[PDB]
C-alpha cells in the first residue's frame, strides 16, 4: 500500500477529462539519430497554464466553498492551482521562492492569485505556506505530496500508454516526485514490463542520492539550477513509490540540461522550459548508454514550457 | 492569366504529399481574447527543415529532375535549406547564395544539410546576379526562391490544407517577401473559395509589397531592408506581382516593435518557437489598421511560416 492507488489515478482521469485536452506526442528524426533510440515526446508544455501541473491542480480542487486554496510553488503548480481555483470562484494564495523566474511570478498574478514570496528552501516554502494557510483559514494543496495531486499527475501515463502502445520506457523529470510517483503507479499497474526512469539535475540530486542510499536524503543546501521547477526535495509520500517502483535515476549536469533544451528548441520548435530539458538530457547522457539496446521506444515527458526568455539570454550558446 | 493556375497547385500536392508534413492548426484562447477574433494558426514551423519552403523546393526538384550537376539558388536561409534537403534526396549537389547578413542559424543549417554556401551582398541585385554566376559556373539549374512557377505552386499547397482543416475560414493572413507563398495561396483560395479574404502581412522596414499595391505598379525596395523579419527582405517579383495585384485583398504593414511583441507573445502563450518573420502575420492581426477589418471577418487563419530563429541573434531585442 502506497499513498495513492491505481484506482486513484483512474478516478483522477474521470475528474479532469472534461477540463483538459489530451496533449500530443511528437517525434524528431534528428533526436532519434542522436540518441540511437525511437523517441516520443509527450507535450505537456501545451497543457493549460503551460505545464502538466494542471492535472494535479484540477484533481485536487474537484476533490475539495473553502475560503481560499494555498500552496507553495516555483511557479507551475501555483499557476495551475490558481486557474483551477478560479474555475470554482475560490481565492488563491501562492507562496513562491524569491528566486523563481519572473515569467512564473507574473503569470501567477495574471491568473488572479495573491503571491507571497518566501526564501528559496524547502523549509521556507513549507513553513510560509503553513502560516499563510493558518492566516487565511484556507486549504493547503501541496505541489507534490498531496495524494489528489499525485494521482492527477499519474494521468499523464494513462494517455502515454494509449498514444504509444509499444512504449518500452517513460523518462520523467523529478523534483518533489509527484509526477514520477503518479506515473510509476500508473505504468507499473497496467504494464509492469515498461521501464520508469527518472531524470534529475546533478545540482539538485536528492532523488538520486536517496535511491543510491535506500533512504530519503533531502538536498542540504538550497539548489542552484537552471531547472527551476525541480529544486524541491522528494517527500515522505512520494519516496516509497520511487524507492520500490522506479527502475533507475539518471543525473544530468547544468551544461547537459542547457544543451538538450536548446536542441529541442532548435530541432523541434517546442519552447520547453529547461526543467523539461532534464529528461531529454538524460536520454542523451553517457550513463544512459548503459540502458539495454532492447529499451528502444522511449517516451520523454516534456513537462512544461514556462521559460523566462529574458533570463534564458544569459546562457544561450552559439555553435562552437 | 498568371504564371501558375490552380491545376499547378493540385499537381504540386500530388508531387510532394508523400514527403511533407500535414502540419497542425493550433489555437489560443488568449490570442483570441487579445485580437477579438477566432484565430487558427497553420504551423509550418513544424515542416521539414523548419519552414514551408520544403513544399516549393520538393515540387521544383521533382518537376525539374526530368539529373543536373547541381541545384543553385539564393536564399536568406529557409529556401536554401529546403532546396538542399530536396536535392540531397536525389543525390544532387546544392550551391546556396546567401546574404552576408543572414542569421547564423540559417547559415549553419544549410552547411549541415551538406550544401556549398556562397555569401553575397544583402540586396535583391546581388542575390540575383551571384546566383546567375554560380549557376553558370557549376552548370547547375537555378531554382528561384519565389518567382519559379513550380516553387509558387508548391507553396500554394498550404491553402489546400488550410481550406480542408478550417473549412469556414473567413480570411488567411500570410507574411510576404518575394510573394511566392502569397501568390500560391491567393491562386488556390480564389479558385476554391473566392469569398475568403487573402491578406498579406509585411514589415514596414521592407514594405515594397504594400507600396506596390498602393501605387498599382511594382515598386522594389530601394535600399537593402533592415528588419528582424529576416526571411521577407526580398522584393516581390515579375511573376508574383500580377497575382498579388489582382487577387490579394489587402496588405497590412507592421513595425519592428510590433513584430517583436507578436513573436514573443506566440513564444510565451503558445510555446511555438516561430522565427520573427512568422511573427509578421500575428502582428498584422494585432495592428491598429487591422481594426478596420470588418467584424464579420472573424475566423482567421494565420500562417506560422517558419521556426528558424537565431537565439543568439534574438538576445539583442528580447525583453
Ligand atoms: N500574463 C502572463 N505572463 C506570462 N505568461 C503568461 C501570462 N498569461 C498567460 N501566460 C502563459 O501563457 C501560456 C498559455 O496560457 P493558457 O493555457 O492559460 O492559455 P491558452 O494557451 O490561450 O489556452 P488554450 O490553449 O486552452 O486556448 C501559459 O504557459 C501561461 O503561463
Ligand atoms: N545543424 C543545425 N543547426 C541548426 N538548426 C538545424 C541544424 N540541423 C537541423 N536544424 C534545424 O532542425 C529543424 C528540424 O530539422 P528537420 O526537419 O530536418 O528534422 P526533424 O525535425 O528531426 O525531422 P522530422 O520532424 O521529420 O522527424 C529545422 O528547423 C532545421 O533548420
Ligand atoms: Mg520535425
Ligand atoms: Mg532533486
Ligand atoms: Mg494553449
Ligand atoms: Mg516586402
Amino acid at each position: 500500500q502506497y499513498d495513492i492507488s491505481f484506482a486513484d489515478v483512474e478516478k483522477a482521469h474521470i475528474n479532469i477529462r472534461d477540463s483538459i485536452h489530451l496533449t500530443p506526442v511528437l517525434t524528431s528524426s534528428i533526436l532519434n539519430q542522436l540518441t540511437g533510440r525511437n523517441l516520443f515526446f509527450k507535450c505537456e508544455l501545451f497543457q493549460k497554464t503551460g505545464s502538466f501541473k494542471i492535472r494535479g491542480a484540477l484533481n485536487a480542487v474537484r476533490s475539495l466553498k473553502p475560503k481560499a486554496v494555498v500552496t507553495h510553488s516555483s511557479g507551475n503548480h501555483g499557476q495551475a492551482l490558481t486557474y483551477a481555483a478560479k474555475l470554482e470562484g475560490i481565492p488563491a494564495y501562492i507562496v513562491v521562492p524569491q528566486t523563481a523566474p519572473d515569467c512564473k511570478k507574473l503569470a501567477i498574478q495574471a491568473y488572479g492569485a495573491s503571491i507571497v514570496y518566501c526564501e528559496p528552501s524547502d523549509e521556507s516554502r513549507e513553513n510560509v505556506a503553513k502560516r499563510v494557510t493558518e492566516e487565511t483559514e484556507g486549504i493547503m494543496v501541496h505541489p507534490n505530496q498531496e495524494p489528489a495531486v499525485i494521482a492527477g499527475q499519474g494521468t499523464i501515463a494513462l494517455e502515454v500508454l494509449n498514444q504509444v502502445p509499444l512504449v518500452d520506457a517513460l523518462v520523467v523529470p523529478v523534483g518533489g516526485g509527484g509526477m514520477l510517483a503518479g506515473i510509476a503507479i500508473t505504468v507499473k499497474a497496467l504494464k509492469p514490463s515498461v521501464k520508469v526512469y527518472a531524470a534529475e539535475p546533478s545540482n539538485a540530486d536528492d532523488c538520486y542520492q536517496s535511491k543510491l542510499k535506500g533512504k530519503l536524503m533531502p538536498n542540504l543546501y538550497p539548489p542552484e539550477t537552471i531547472a527551476d521547477g525541480v529544486k524541491s526535495s522528494i517527500g515522505l509520500n512520494t519516496w516509497p513509490i520511487i524507492r520500490d517502483l522506479v527502475d533507475d535515476i539518471f543525473t544530468v549536469t547544468e551544461d547537459e540540461i542547457k544543451c538538450a533544451t536548446q536542441l529541442v528548441w532548435e530541432r523541434m520548435k517546442l519552447l520547453i522550459e529547461p526543467t523539461a530539458g532534464v529528461g531529454v538530457a538524460a536520454v542523451l547522457s553517457q550513463h544512459f548508454q548503459t540502458v539495454s539496446p532492447e529499451v528502444k521506444n522511449i517516451c520523454i515527458v516534456l513537462s512544461g514550457g514556462n521559460v523566462d526568455l529574458t533570463s534564458s539570454i544569459t546562457w544561450v550558446k552559439q555553435a562552437e
